């Protein structure tokens, strides 16, 4: 192990020769635990959203989020036991065949460092783009810096020499300043994953037109049409089970599993990503700053399984092997797959190969799957049950024991998945929407939280506007979160940008980051833009934009109905007007 992770070390030792020292003590069990060095320490409520939403002020969820996968919580801190033999076989051959589905039409290209500056730049006009970024460590920055890319170019190197001298990740056991170099050389681990697995995402892999279960880049307004869509197709319950702690189920055969994907590549791309999987996919070193009685200090740990929930192409390798462990079970559900199978070393292939060659696309068509979130509507309701391959994998449900079978939905709309349930809405024209949602407490909560300190009133304004421009394009149904959004863009000057990102969902598209009338963007996604609006008649008023049904807006957490909101809603413009009176002298718009 050391071979491969020894150069790692041995820096960090040297860079920290003066506070470096092996704690005896330390709480690692399941990760080899290297030294420690000492380090230093370091959200707000956004007094905009907050004093326009009164009634909400001490909601328990609202107040939680307050305060409240990067933690190494106890979970990180444990092995998964390694699937049978059988089990192995099944995964490594519906390996084999997913990649070979998802590489028909695109080829495997390297990512390059002028596409790694564009979207560093692009989404820096949102704020913080990275974990690491400090107030003196900006990616910006460090991307514009010739510096930085010579030694991209040196790691590279040692890379193409199958050496690893300094790609690390981190973890929280406040965040410590430390120094450009050591900024750098995790900027720089980030774009070498970047530019050898990037593709994966930049091309789209993952899209639904290329893998059939998959939804990347389709985004949250389009999530509901696809699990309406999947309730067309015949079969049992629609199924959305939860893994405990999937990025800690990631075994070493999921880790080789994944890799196969480096046989589809040039050989200078090959090269490249087999370095990227075998010296820091498959050996991660990562650095956990923990506190002490004395201060702060920084742990070196190191480990083979698990995802390095740190890394890029975390999300289409998640995606990649839930797609895999679903036709798995869909296997086991439809008798192809037995106890006897799964534990037997010299177990057939014939059954598995001809079952994916027959019916594996249709089987994925089935699915709507998001990195670790999945939804899957199996041939009939055996699957419920199929639990024997799912355990085996290391796919252990969550708060739910082993043996006990899953429960399905009938309804799509009952269905959970990316953090929504998503409604049909009949418009008073007749034509159909299908919507987004989630508990509104949730979302309020969200809302009121600012991104740091030392924001000014204006910083805090606009993204405020930016929260409530995204409840206009997504939330317009609710009927809190439409009123909040009109009090928030009446307080807030209309030629004001909204700025920083309102969410970091691989789902959000963004469209409410303007200034454009939220009404003709409403129009653009729900009427023009959406394929599954055939009539393209454009809404000329909000009036004509559709509510939940009343019981159902109750239900997923509506104040309506509460006198506390009635008299919040007679009471809005003069919260309104004393936002306007702080803000001071600017062009306002009443959308009341
Ligand atoms: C773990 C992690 O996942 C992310 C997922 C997305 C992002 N932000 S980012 O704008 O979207 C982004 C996404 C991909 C790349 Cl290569 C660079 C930047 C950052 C992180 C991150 C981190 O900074 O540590
Ligand atoms: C916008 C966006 O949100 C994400 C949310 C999650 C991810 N997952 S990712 O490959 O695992 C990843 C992991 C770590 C880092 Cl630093 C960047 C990206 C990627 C994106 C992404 C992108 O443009 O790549
Ligand atoms: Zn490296
Ligand atoms: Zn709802």
């Amino acid at each position: 192990n050391m071979d491969v992770i020894g150069e790692r070390i041995k820096r960090i030792k040297e860079e920290h020769n003066s506070t470096w020292h092996y704690d005896d003590e330390n709480p690692y069990k399941t990760w080899a635990y290297h030294g420690s060095y000492e380090v230093k320490a370091t959200s707000m409520i956004n007094g905009v959203v907050k004093l326009l939403t009164k009634p909400w002020d001490v909601v328990p969820m609202v107040t939680q989020m307050a305060m409240t996968q990067r933690v190494f919580k106890e979970k990180v801190d444990t092995r998964t036991p390694r699937p049978l033999p059988g089990t192995r076989k099944v995964m490594e051959i519906t390996a084999e065949w997913l990649w070979r589905t998802l590489g028909r039409n695109k080829r495997p290209r390297l990512c390059t460092r002028e596409e790694f500056t564009k979207k560093v730049r692009t989404n820096a006009a949102m704020g913080a783009v990275f974990t690491e970024e400090n107030q003196w460590d900006s990616a910006k920055a460090a991307v514009e810096d010739e510096e930085f890319w010579k030694l991209v170019d040196r790691e590279r190197e040692l890379h193409k020499l199958g050496k690893c001298g300094s790609c690390v990740y981190n973890m929280m056991g406040g965040k410590a300043k430390g120094s450009r170099a050591i900024w750098y050389m995790w900027l720089g681990v980030r774009y070498l994953e970047f530019e050898a697995l990037g593709f994966l995402n930049e091309d789209h892999w993952f899209s639904r037109e290329n893998s059939y279960s998959g939804v990347e880049g389709e985004g949250l307004h389009k999530l509901g049409y696809i699990l309406r869509d999947i309730s067309k197709i015949p079969g049992g319950a629609m199924y959305a089970d939860d893994t405990a702690g999937w990025d800690t189920r990631i075994t070493e055969d999921d880790l080789h599993n994944e890799e196969k994907i480096i046989q589809q590549m040039d050989p200078e791309h090959r090269q490249l990503a087999n370095a990227i999987f075998k010296l820091t996919y498959q050996n991660k070193v990562v650095k956990v700053q923990r506190p002490t009685p004395t201060g702060t200090v920084m742990d070196i740990i190191s480990r083979k399984d698990q995802r390095g929930s740190g890394q890029v192409g975390t999300y289409g390798l998640n995606t990649f092997t839930n797609m895999e462990a679903q036709l798995v079970r869909q296997m086991e559900g439809e008798g192809v797959l037995t106890k006897a199978d799964l534990e037997n070393p010299h177990l057939l292939e014939k059954k598995i190969t001809q079952w994916l060659e027959t019916k594996g696309v249709e089987r994925l068509k089935r699915m709507a799957i998001s990195g670790d979130d999945c939804v899957v509507k199996p041939i009939d309701d055996r699957f419920a049950n199929a639990l024997l391959a799912l355990n085996d994998m290391g796919k252990v449900r969550k708060d739910i024991p082993q043996w006990q079978p899953s429960k399905g939905w009938h309804d799509w709309q009952q269905v959970p998945f990316c953090s929504h349930h998503f409604h049909e809405l009949i418009m008073k024209d007749g034509r159909k929407l299908v919507v987004p949602c989630r508990p509104q407490d949730e979302l309020i909560g969200r809302a009121r939280i600012s991104q740091g300190a030392g924001w000014s009133l204006r910083e805090t304004a606009c993204l405020g506007k930016a929260y409530a421009q995204m409840w206009s394009l997504m939330y317009f149904h609710r009927r809190d979160l439409r009123l909040a959004s009109n009090a928030i863009c009446s307080a807030v000057p209309v030629h004001w940008v909204p700025t920083s990102r309102t969410t970091w969902s691989i789902h959000a598209h963004h469209q409410w980051m303007t200034t454009e009338d939220m009404l003709t963007v409403w129009n653009r996604v729900w009427i023009e833009e959406n394929p599954w609006m055939e009539d393209k008649t454009p809404v000329t008023t909000w009036e004509n934009v559709p509510y939940l049904g009343k019981r159902e807006d109750q239900w997923c957490g509506s104040l309506i109905g509460l006198t506390s909101r009635a008299t919040w809603a007679q009471n809005i413009p003069t919260a309104i007007q004393q936002v306007r009176s702080l803000i001071g002298n600017e062009e306002f718009l009443d959308y009341m």
